[PDB]
């Protein structure tokens, strides 16, 4: 029984070396693991070509179902063990088995004999022999004695530790045993005031990770580029101790120092440093003191991690939560009958060479990530419920030959049922199942991480816009009204009409929804009540809302507005909006309160526009005799200027009459009292030398739309899209929940991604004819067979115009690498 620290190839094929805890000290032992491969070599007779060493066997694995494989031919599947230098020999000559005819593909020649070791065997290895000195001298064989003991516990931790880092020339080392620090090129007494600040700071983690390192040390600042091999050889040979490295150089650090291969090393790797141009000593000292002090902490968790996922403790990373993902599924499928499809340094799954061809139906169900919504704008004088809803995607993974786009079933039970043990152990006290729960959604979202399907992905997004129709036929079947739906927030109107008569009917809703068997894993809670609401967009509503109903008391009510067409008024009118648009508001407030004295109309808003239309009608009137004197002074254009926004496309002269428009727009969303409504909109156009239908009197949306599907915050697992043109400043930039900055690189990037598949999509298009809607089926034919012509299902006019708002984002922001990809067009 042997505690193995780390895992590593050698240079030679099949050779490998492990830095492991005997009984002693460290000690490092050569290992031998031959090659695995599966193969569909011929139909049923092949030139086995016998005399080659190797062990051959016909399986009936699960091979996955490629959408383009239709057919399934032959299907006597080879499993084929070899060991790798044999394999390296025979890769010289063309006459072998692994070129020949009716070759139809390699399934497992990317999993290096380090990944194989560390799924098999695991960090618990052991030998029952019963030559050892023989196997010690040599490296010593795998596949003829092999098996894992348990891991329960690792090993008790008791050695010293190695701590070198670097901050793009602020190379840094300290030792745990030593006393001493030196930094490469008023600092001494801060390093001295902030690691005793922060020693009575974090005393109580310090007194709890002392086991794990445990004090003042001098302080030194000092050609001087080459004294990194010199150290790291004092440490060599003054000790035998584990490396934390920390720096955006990984592997040139590796590279340029030939002593750092020779002890096992625990990466640490927290990039995207820099620096603040000035006053940079003080928040590098912060830096590097509380990485010194946070190191028990993080060496704590490693080794917890370790020793509940039997992998050895420098193959591990903090955020590499996708990697034990990734051992535990292929693991499991390895102990059953399926291929893993393992991939290497390639954001695909193995398919045996099949996946390198471009296919239609692959790339339409890559790139079609939109997630659909419904809102039902209007004007409501019921009580509305804000509810949000949590863990959809586990729930809809755990609940619920033909089919050519179909993901593996077996695949789907075998994941169904990991997280199912996964959510029984996390329910019992477990922060790791916990923390794993939470990442296995960006898992299956993340291509970077192996053993990855776009069919999973698929299936997954589509499964889940099935619970969610389904969630919504289920409120709907009670008494309700949906008026906004998303992935995240929910809006149900309610029948009754006062909050604080609600509460158990709320409450009713609540469980009855938990206890659905369809819904038994959702998260349910309710944020916010609406006495009165104005809704037309996510982005444009205002309305009075209290926060939670209280008992014997009367609710704190609330008035709110968010609304972006505000923004594209003219600087002088805004106030008179924001005037007009409180009034209206109190005066719908006053009517319903009166009708609930009293006792598709509804009488409770019926009677309202006859409070201010009056004096509205005197504003107006002056305002545009103001409008109309002070509009061609020279100094008084300022305020009358239009302002720009990203996304805005109307061009337009008379701000009072979009200042009108958009008043009257709000009110004709009664949908109730659209009658007076509309009076009073001609009487306001009366003023005007204009009529009641024209063209120039119609409302617009002033702004555009640009969304990017499923944009995700590292810091929560939160998934939600984002819109660059409707949406106000200061949210682009950070995440709804935490408040954690965005990085902008990836934003640009998103972005162009966005735009390179729009274009391929428009370029891979479909025609349809004219007169008939049917799809062209010759590829040269000059029209349909009736009458007409072909047209592209997706038109020129609609790209145009998102290329145009592309450019107006890229150029209102600072966006450089979009406008270079712009440019190269
Ligand atoms: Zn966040
Ligand atoms: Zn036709």
């Amino acid at each position: 029984t042997w505690e193995v620290l780390q895992y590593k190839d050698s240079g030679e094929p099949g050779v490998l070396e492990v830095f492991v805890t005997i009984n002693g000290k460290v000690q490092n032992i050569t290992f031998h693991i031959p090659k695995t491969i599966y193969m569909k070599f011929k139909s049923q007779t092949m030139p086995l070509q016998k005399i080659k060493n190797c062990l051959i066997e016909k399986s009936s694995a699960s091979l996955p179902n490629n959408p383009k494989t239709s057919n399934p031919a032959g299907g006597q599947l080879f499993k084929i063990t070899l060991p790798e230098s044999v394999f390296l020999e025979e890769k010289e000559n063309c006459t072998s088995i692994f070129n020949d005819e009716n070759v139809l593909g390699v399934f497992e020649g990317t999993i290096t004999p380090h990944q194989r070791a560390i799924m098999d065997l695991g960090a618990s290895v052991t030998f029952r022999s019963k030559a050892l000195g023989k196997g010690i001298q040599q490296g010593f064989e795998m596949k003829d004695l092999s098996m894992a003991e348990n891991e329960r516990y690792l090993s008790g931790f008791s050695m010293d530790i190695g701590y070198l880092l670097h901050f793009p020339e602020f190379f840094s080392l300290f030792k745990s045993w030593g006393d001493t620090i030196t930094i490469l090129v008023i600092n001494a007494s801060s390093l001295g005031q902030i690691y005793k600040q922060m020693f009575e700071k974090k005393k109580g983690k310090i007194e709890t990770y002392s086991y794990l390192v445990d004090i003042n040390f001098e302080f030194v600042y000092f050609k001087l580029y080459r004294r990194l091999s010199q150290e790291t050889t004092k440490l060599k040979e003054e000790r035998g101790f584990l490396l934390l490295l920390q720096s955006p150089f990984i592997t040139k650090l590796l590279g340029t120092i030939r002593l750092l291969n020779q002890m096992p090393i625990v990466k640490l790797s927290l990039n995207e440093v820099l620096l603040p141009q000035l006053n940079w000593q003080p928040t590098l000292l912060k830096k590097l003191v509380n990485h010194v002090l946070s190191s028990g902490s993080w060496i704590s968790h490693l080794i917890k991690l370790s020793q509940y996922s039997n992998i050895p403790i420098c193959n591990l990373r903090l955020d590499s939560m996708d990697y034990i993902i990734d051992v535990l599924y292929a693991r499991k499928l390895k102990k059953e009958n399926i291929v893993l499809w393992w991939n290497e340094k390639a954001p695909l799954p193995d398919h045996g060479g099949i996946q390198n061809d471009f296919d239609l139906n692959t790339s339409w169900i890559m790139n079609d990530s939109e997630f659909p919504k419904i809102n039902n704008s209007g004007v409501y004088d019921n009580v509305v419920l804000d509810v949000g809803v949590d863990n959809l995607t586990v729930n809809t993974i755990l609940t619920s030959e033909f089919v050519h786009d179909a993901f593996s079933n077996d695949a789907l039970n075998v994941l169904r049922g990991m997280l199912k043990e996964w959510w029984d152990e996390a329910l019992k006290e477990n922060s790791t199942a916990d923390l794993l729960v939470n990442s296995l959604a960006s898992w299956v979202q993340n291509p970077n991480a192996k053993l990855f399907d776009g069919l999973l992905r698929y299936h997954v997004h589509n499964l889940t816009k099935k619970a969610l129709l389904q969630l919504v036929n289920e409120f709907s079947a009670l008494g309700s009204t949906i008026v906004y739906a998303d992935r995240n927030q929910i809006l149900i109107k309610t029948n009754k009409y006062s909050p604080e008569n609600c509460y158990a009917y709320s409450q009713y809703m609540m469980k009855a929804v938990r206890t659905n068997p369809m819904f038994s894993y959702l998260d349910l809670n309710i944020k916010r009540y609406w006495d009165l609401l104005i809704w037309m967009d996510k982005f444009n509503f205002s309305g009075l809302a209290c926060i939670e109903i209280e008992e014997k008391e009367n609710q704190d009510y609330t008035a709110v507005s968010q609304w972006q067409l505000k923004k594209f008024l003219s600087p002088i009118y805004q106030p008179e909006f924001e005037d007009w648009m409180m009034i209206i508001l109190d005066s719908m407030l006053k009517t319903k309160q009166s009708y609930l004295k009293l006792n598709s109309v509804e009488n409770s808003l019926n009677g309202f526009s006859h409070l201010f239309s009056k004096p509205l009608m005197k504003r107006v009137k002056k305002l545009f005799k103001n409008q109309q004197e002070f509009i061609l002074d020279p100094q008084y254009e300022a305020d009358y200027v239009i302002p720009v926004l990203p996304g805005s496309h109307l061009n337009v002269k008379n701000p009072l009459l979009e200042l009108v428009k958009s008043l009257c727009h709000v009110m004709l969303l009664s949908k109730s009292t659209i009658l007076e409504i509309r009076t009073l909109r001609k009487e306001l156009l009366k003023i005007f030398e204009l009529r009641e239908f024209a063209k120039v009197a119609e409302f617009k949306d002033p702004s555009l739309s640009l969304v990017v599907p499923d944009f995700l915050c590292e810091y929560c697992f939160f998934i939600s899209d984002i819109d660059f043109c409707k949406a106000a400043p200061e949210s682009i930039f950070s995440c709804v929940r935490c408040h954690k900055a965005f990085n902008q690189v990836l934003l640009q990037e998103h972005l162009i991604q966005k735009l390179r598949s729009d274009i391929e999509s428009y370029l891979i298009q479909d025609l349809r004819c004219s007169r008939c809607h049917k799809v062209k089926r010759d590829y040269m034919s000059a029209h349909c067979p009736c009458a007409g012509a072909w047209e592209g299902t997706l038109p020129r006019e609609s790209i145009v115009q998102k290329l145009n708002v592309f450019k107006q984002v890229a150029k209102y922001y600072g966006f450089d690498i979009l406008l270079s990809c712009i440019a190269d067009l």
